[PDB]
């Protein structure tokens, strides 16, 4: 393989490595925002809760965001793999 | 700010915290996305060009999501204060 094959094989297994990394995160972020809607809902607080609400719709945004990129990234590995691998 | 609002408004802070951890890394990411296809646009592999280009759409998303986050976030966090801290 080529330097160059061989390096932009491994740009894609870092992308993917990254993209994976970015998605977990993204999990635990939305699990946050859910914990603290619950807490916003216990202590009667209905203008921050309307915001928290509004950002769980953000948070789920950003997961699903992560998971596309997320396979992308694998069909990028693959097809280099399947080239340069 | 009572513990049940003060304990609110730390966790507010701490989503604030994680949704700049995640700005950083998604303008990272696309940053690695735009140096692959540099890379590839100049190993002329056109099929690999195309799917990198589909990840560069992705990454914007991604980088966008997150910076839409993080705005919301951050306002919340500053309501939270105004109410609490
Ligand atoms: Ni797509």
């Amino acid at each position: 393989g080529t330097p160059e094959e061989k390096q932009a094989l491994q740009m894609a297994k870092q992308i993917k490595q990254q993209a994976q990394e970015i998605q977990k995160q993204t999990e635990e972020l939305l699990k946050k925002v859910q914990e603290l809607l619950k807490k916003l809902h216990q202590l009667g607080a209905p203008e921050m809760a309307k915001i928290a609400e509004e950002l769980h719709k953000h948070a789920e945004a950003l997961k699903q965001a992560a998971e596309e990129f997320y396979k992308h990234a694998e069909e990028l590995h693959k097809a280099a793999e399947a080239r340069w691998g």
